[PDB]
């Protein structure tokens, strides 16, 4: 599907999960990363939508920690049994990467608090930008959803591209 | 801390569905965040550990994918290495080098029926993979033996550079 101000589409693309059967798209924002969308074959007008920002080590590792263990999974299954969307962005560890996120732990391990923690790794503020998730929505012309989520910046991001119901997204409570 | 053409992070501890790992960011000095290398190993390892060298692949690793490209590779190497000892070294280096967009797009390819010859052209298909810095790795663990779990001849060609090898066969279908 061509381009749209340095965001590229792939073709969409068939892929057999153990959660079902779903389509893929690769939207690559050239700069330069390869975000995906997992969509079922249909959703409807107001479609259950997971904006989920990639974790390595919940999402392909089976994590137990409760940052973002069981997270993906829980989505897959969800728009898989209700129909709609996963976009699948490459900002891991709130924008400042995977190397920082594994210190992060680390330092948590061995027994430094929070605020020590950040000050050591040097994380001030959440760095995530979710702009492109809004070209994402226009693309497949979304026009209100129900966001899995808990974070009031991705609600307030996407409530300007379409029409946003809140739902929680509950794995570890 | 740096090494050759690495920096290192400090070691963290990942509680798993598959058992208690540590991990290890190994980052290419002077990246952008898209060379953040993941090592995931097992407490005190022997001196013929299990290893696998895995390419990373987002739709067998994170989206339960049924393909038999890389699907279930990840997961029984997890499970693999947590019941014998050993590492798994997990590089950035998606779609054989040639990275997610273009492998969505050969998938979409594949979906349509042409050929392996026809695709690979119309992709633009050389496996551009390099696995030296999986070397600087064994070198930092002082892993100079190991049973390597894999059926490519190049992954096992190029870590015989660095530590006597012996191939260890990855049956996921």
């Amino acid at each position: 599907q061509g381009h749209m101000k340095r965001l590229e589409v792939s073709n969409q693309a068939k892929l057999p999960t153990q959660f079902g059967e779903f389509y893929i798209q690769c939207f690559r924002e050239k700069g330069s990363k390869d975000h995906l969308v997992v969509f079922t074959p249909n959703f409807s007008q107001n479609p259950l939508v997971r904006l989920h920002s990639e974790c390595l080590t919940g999402d392909a590792l089976g994590s137990q920690k409760c940052d973002c263990g069981g997270a993906l999974q829980m989505a897959l299954e969800r728009i898989s049994k209700e129909g709609g969307l996963v976009i699948y962005l490459r900002q891991e560890g709130r924008g400042i990467g995977l190397f920082n996120k594994v210190n992060a732990y680390a330092l948590q391990d061995k027994g430094y608090d929070t605020i020590q923690a950040n000050e050591m790794i040097g994380f001030k503020d959440d760095e995530r930008d979710y702009s492109v998730a809004g070209e994402i929505l226009e693309y497949y012309r979304i026009k209100k959803m129900r966001l899995l989520t808990n974070n009031p910046k991705k609600i307030a991001a996407l409530e300007k591209y379409a029409e946003v119901t809140r739902e929680s997204l509950i794995v570890c409570a």
